[PDB]
């Protein structure tokens, strides 16, 4: 019990090494959860921003062809093609 | 013996060694989950950037057309 007492206290050290690793293991999965749910938030986001912005540029797009629209529909109802 | 406190020192460090192993594990994904996030986001930027530059092409395309009936117009009455 004096290299056998020597193992037992290395054992020791070791479970608690092993404890502390693992608090930090976890620690650090909660740390990443949370990184993961702020950008999954900002990819909704993004995502609506853009959806706006095409839905306004396709909302010009749309009124420039009606107007395209309108003179030829005045011009074909003259009788022209 | 009384030497075999031993063995469940280390039956208790198996123990701990597989709970670190699969929590190790998790954190691995999870950081892998998040860097597919970080991607993603440059991805969307990317190709939402590109529609919108084919969208704004039709439009001004459009505006355009426009131009040019004025122009046909102002050159008659």
């Amino acid at each position: 019990e004096d290299p056998n007492a020597k193992v037992i206290r290395e054992l020791r050290e070791e479970v608690e090494k092993l404890r502390e690793q693992l608090s930090q293991a976890e620690a650090m999965k909660a740390e990443l959860k949370e990184k993961l749910e702020e950008s999954e938030k900002l990819i909704k986001e993004l995502t609506v921003t853009w959806e706006e912005k095409l839905r306004k540029t396709e909302a010009i797009a749309q009124e420039r062809q009606r107007q395209l629209e309108s003179m030829g529909i005045s011009l074909e109802t003259s009788g022209i093609k």
